[PDB]
């Protein structure tokens, strides 16, 4: 589990979204594994504007934050999950690292800021799904 707090948007993984989520959506993509809802509070979290491919993110499974070299963002197939059968998902970015399906929603982060959340993995690698390109998330 885990969600971004920017301004007044909660960012989490789709296949996590609550009926709250649901029942003030902003933005969602099945195909980027993301949904965007609106908040009452103002958040904390900064997004990263940039094209790291070195950050540090959060895994869950092991109450640990890991440093990681990742991909840029692409077009992977996804294999079957609990959540969607296997498919192509969308600005995603591989690196090595552990993860188990609980540990989606743990944030990756740079220099400059949140680059993503954990969406995919298995056998040593975490996949992230991208927000670095949501602009949008900046204002309003
Ligand atoms: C960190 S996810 C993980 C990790 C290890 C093993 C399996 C998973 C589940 C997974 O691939 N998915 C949930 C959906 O969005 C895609
Ligand atoms: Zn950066």
């Amino acid at each position: 589990s885990g969600a971004i707090y920017v301004g007044n948007y909660r960012v989490v993984n789709r296949h996590l979204a609550t009926h709250n989520d649901w029942a003030n959506l902003v933005w969602e993509d099945s195909s980027r594994d993301l949904l965007v809802s609106s908040t009452t509070a103002q958040g904390c979290d900064t997004i990263a504007r940039c094209d790291c491919q070195t950050g540090v993110y959060y895994c869950s499974s092991r109450r640990k934050h890991y440093p990681v070299s990742f991909s840029k963002p692409s077009l992977i197939f996804v294999e079957a999950s609990e959540y969607y059968p296997a498919r192509y998902q969308s600005h995603l970015m591989l690196a090595v690292g552990h993860s188990e399906p609980g540990d989606c929603g743990g944030i990756l982060r740079c220099q400059h800021g949140v680059v993503g959340i954990v969406s995919t993995g298995g056998n040593g690698l975490v996949g992230f799904a991208d927000v670095r390109d949501l602009l949008w998330l900046d204002e309003e």
